């Protein structure tokens, strides 16, 4: 073994990798950074961490693939798709701790620093000669060096044919290595240990020329915001022994210097998305309407229901919220008749009425179930009858169910609410040390677990859960200071809540019915100017004409 | 003796200062002084906004009347009020003059020895010199609590340091004025020209800034408007304080105090022209039940004086059918002076609704003043009528063009003794506007920031312009979008919004309201700063 001691090593070990994704293609971004994110559960490990998405500035400065879906080598390692609550080696990453030996040879930290320089200075000049989208994840890995993933990572390129995915971290581990060549049978040899292999042959040919050096950190992750951007949400308190301070030191200073000395606020161009469904929203340039499906006095037909969906739609709905349980205070559900048997009937109707389309593929409603039922949503999902879990229990009834977020090509978008108890008890359990921290740290918790749990950041809402374990005042309270959800995607439902009620001063009880639906378009209203990217209304049509004439008197015409 | 008696009636232009410490009485208290002041020392050609600063039924039929007699007709310029301006030549001062330096040690002298609800007003006076006026100012002060001072007389740069006048010569200047004294001996110690605190009281400089910018006495260091800008500037930079806060600009609908943008009224719509006078009085209940602070009522073969003044009696009358008072504001939308003075004798109404701004008929101005009444006006803007005005559209600067049309407009009231916090600014939202206009007078709504605010937009077709059986639902949409505008004008903090749909713009306005009432301001950085702690 002249190349081979230890690089082919059969000793299994777990090293935690930190990646950078990108691509320009705004239209299909979604889809090719998600294929990348499969082929990096797939061939990598397991991936324990994300970013947000982000449409980002260039920083030169300083269906073939559902076909491939289709025709993938097995991986040679294992998918576990169980729950974790804890990462040991992440925890250990974290802390810059005493993770394994390096197999390739390391520099000392003024070494790096000068070849780092080096690259960049030449790399500038070479460039004095469309929008990025980035994303980073964090990966417990069982390859066994940065060279070994660097060879892996460029064979997903060359699968997916549009994708730059480059290694920041590794370890630890701080390498500069200069002129690598790696022999075809090398590059082979290395595939083999990881994959399964079954046209790749002239894509080895590809690789030997491509792998030149090896930077870790990468050259760039100092150098460009759009690389700190996305560290920021995943590990803000990592320092490397290479960086000057912490990665949100790093990205604080980074946004300053851009202000002080050259007058630029670079978060205005740099923009944060979130994913409902298969295509790119811009974090808080929209409030969406989710029109509400209550299909439960009792007995709502489906094709009653279907028709109410079209109703919402033609009213201006972007999601429909269908939901068969019942969550209002001291309330039991319908007789005998079971959730599935009043949702899936109406979905499954609904779908088929929609593919009686004339062609709008993109005029098509995101369709969100009000679930925490593991068998209902199940059988949503392997029916293509849904996009979005709506969990009002934030995974927690049965975190089961977010392993159902990730089919093998495909990531479900989930919102988690915060509420304590159940519908009779929940009005009891009102007791808060700092309610709107409390909330806010819940659900900051609850997509940890998910994100730790492999689901993309991107596709996860927060909802403070209003009236549900809240008094009127507390629910008052959180909509006061719903800026605490400032950076985050957010979804909220006032719509027809007791607490609206008690706002208000003071025909037979339907006189407080349209009070109610009034005072909930002053919601509207307030959740327009703060930027809430979603709100659940029973009222589609009402509170689409309020965004409407809000929309209009913001745009200046010229 | 004394030039004082020269029986010639020849006229000056006097500034004074209006106070007063009671804060309910405050308008009938300050706006008494402003009729004694138009009755016995001349015109009121300028008034400022009542303002809040942080430092009577028997009388007026029991009247000595005056030695002049009072013009009531409509003026459009004064001469003498223009002169007193730029400081041009006036006929030279009876009294004995001081200079600069001789002032300020004297006026010094006051300050460093004795080391709220303001109004300032314009006098054109037939009184001959200040020290006379300051009789009949003190004697007004007698029959009323009620401090009014001079602030300025012409140019002069008047001090006089000792000051006794025997009751014989007190009658002889009261008489010289007025058909017919204890205390004016007792307290007219002196008189400074200009008053000593003019350019150190706040309260006095901010009234001053409202009527006379860029005024500036040789005594004064700069332009009324550059002394008050400047002293704004010294309180955020060295105490760190927006004077704002506490010294609050006052509007009057009726006779309360209202605080200009602290709250945003509903004005209930009701037209009579869709009668059953049981019916509309039924609707006026209707509304201010459903929370309307203010009903609009408007008619426009029977006349209108037939459709409105009925249902105005009858209100008034079934309001007597109620053996305490959060009774509602009435507005009149007439341009009629005939209707309007019905209204006004029977007293049926508090204001006048005129959607041509008074131009119709700049006569209706003189019903806005009584001997001791005054009732408050909403000025809008439009061009043509209703058949034409769709087509009158082109406008240089639409924005601007709306905003000098309804201060030209103000300024014509004030110059005619209308109280300048009386005057509500309406931009006439559809009224010889395009819809694109109408959106982007909303859009550009803060350039009345300083101003009372009283906007239309109920059910007008320019919020279906801005939306993407069939006929019901546009009604529907229109009346939701309206909804949106009253939120909008809520956070915008417009004084009045005139609407068809009261308990709707009230349910939407309680919620707006409930967010905004933050039980403790610091409480999110308090409450942020605990979580990063915990
Ligand atoms: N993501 C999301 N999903 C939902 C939500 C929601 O807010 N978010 N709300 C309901 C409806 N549940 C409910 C309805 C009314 C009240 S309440 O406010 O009207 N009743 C009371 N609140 C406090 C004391 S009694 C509470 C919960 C169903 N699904
Ligand atoms: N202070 C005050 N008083 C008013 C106001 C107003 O805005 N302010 N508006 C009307 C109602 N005027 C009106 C109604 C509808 C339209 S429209 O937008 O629907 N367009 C029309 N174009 C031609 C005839 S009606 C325009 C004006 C009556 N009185
Ligand atoms: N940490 C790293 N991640 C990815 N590529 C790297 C890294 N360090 C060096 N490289 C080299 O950078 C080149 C990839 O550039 P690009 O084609 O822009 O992705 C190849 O020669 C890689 O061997
Ligand atoms: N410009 C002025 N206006 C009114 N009173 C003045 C003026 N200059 C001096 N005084 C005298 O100062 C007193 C002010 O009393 P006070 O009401 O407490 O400010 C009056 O009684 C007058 O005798
Ligand atoms: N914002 C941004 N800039 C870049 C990126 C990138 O991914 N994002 N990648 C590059 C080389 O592929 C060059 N510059
Ligand atoms: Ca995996
Ligand atoms: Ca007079
Ligand atoms: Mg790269
Ligand atoms: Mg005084």
């Amino acid at each position: 073994e002249t190349i081979q001691e230890l690089i082919l090593s059969e000793e299994n070990k777990t090293n935690i990798a930190v990646l950078n994704l990108g691509t320009n293609d705004r239209r299909n971004a979604v889809l090719i950074l998600e294929t990348a994110l499969h082929l990096v559960e797939k061939y990598l490990g397991k991936i324990i961490n994300t970013s947000y998405l982000y449409e980002t500035v260039p920083e030169y400065i300083v269906n073939y693939i559902n076909e491939l879906m289709q025709n993938l080598e097995e991986s040679k390692y294992e998918e576990n798709k169980e729950l974790i609550d804890k990462c040991e080696e992440y925890e250990t990453f974290l802390k810059n701790g005493k993770v394994d030996n390096s197999i390739l040879k390391e520099v000392n930290v003024e070494n790096y620093l000068l070849e780092c320089n080096n690259i960049i200075v030449k790399n500038d000049e070479i460039m004095k000669n469309s929008y990025f989208y980035n994303l980073t994840v964090v990966v417990k890995t069982f390859v066994n060096d940065p060279l070994s993933m660097l060879v892996v990572i460029k064979y997903i390129e060359e699968l997916m044919k549009i994708i730059d995915i480059d290694i920041l971290f590794f370890n630890d581990f701080t390498i500069f290595m200069k002129n690598i060549k790696l022999e075809k049978n090398m590059i082979y040899k290395i595939l083999s240990k990881y994959i399964h292999l079954e046209d790749p042959q002239e894509i080895i040919n590809n690789m030997v020329d491509n792998i030149e050096f090896l930077s870790i950190p990468h050259v760039y992750t100092t150098h460009r915001y759009s690389i700190l951007l996305c560290l920021n949400d995943m590990i803000p308190e990592y320092k490397h022994n290479v960086l000057n301070n912490t990665i949100r030191c790093l990205y604080n200073k980074y946004v300053s210097r851009m202000k002080e000395q050259y007058n630029i606020n670079i978060k205005e161009n740099n923009k944060r998305i979130y994913v409902l469904k298969d295509r790119i929203s811009y974090l808080k340039e929209k409030t969406n309407i989710v029109g509400i499906l209550n299909v439960n006095g009792i007995f709502v037909e489906p094709k009653r229901a279907v028709q109410r969906m079209f109703e919402m739609i033609n009213e201006g709905a972007s999601v429909i919220d269908i939901g068969g349980e019942s969550s209002a205070p001291f309330v039991i559900p319908n007789p005998k008749i079971s959730e599935r048997d009043l949702v899936v009937p109406v979905l499954q109707l609904f779908q088929k009425e929609w593919n009686d389309i004339i062609v709008k593929c993109d005029a098509k409603p995101i369709i969100s179930i009000d679930t925490i039922n593991y068998n209902v949503f199940k059988e949503c999902v392997d029916n293509d009858l849904v996009d979005i879990l709506n969990d009002i229990s934030a995974c927690t009834n049965n975190p089961e169910i977010i392993k159902l977020l990730k089919k093998k090509n495909k990531f479900y978008s989930v919102v988690l609410m915060h509420k304590r108890g159940n519908p009779h008890t929940m009005d009891k359990l009102t007791n808060y040390d700092n309610l709107v921290y409390d909330i806010k740290n819940y659900l900051e918790q609850r997509l940890n677990f998910l994100v730790l749990n492999g689901i993309p950041r991107y596709r996860i809402l927060f909802d403070i859960g209003l009236g549900f374990a809240k008094k009127h005042d507390q629910s008052i309270k959180l909509l006061q200071n719903i800026h605490v959800y400032d950076e985050y995607p957010l979804f909220i439902g006032y719509s027809r809540k007791r607490f609206i009620a008690h706002c208000m001063n003071d025909d037979k009880d339907q006189l407080l019915y349209q009070k109610n639906i009034c005072g909930g378009l002053a919601i509207a209203s307030y959740s327009y100017y703060k930027k809430v990217d979603l709100i659940r209304v029973h009222d589609v049509l009402e509170t689409k004409s309020v965004l409407d004439v809000l929309t209009k008197i913001d745009q200046v015409k010229d």
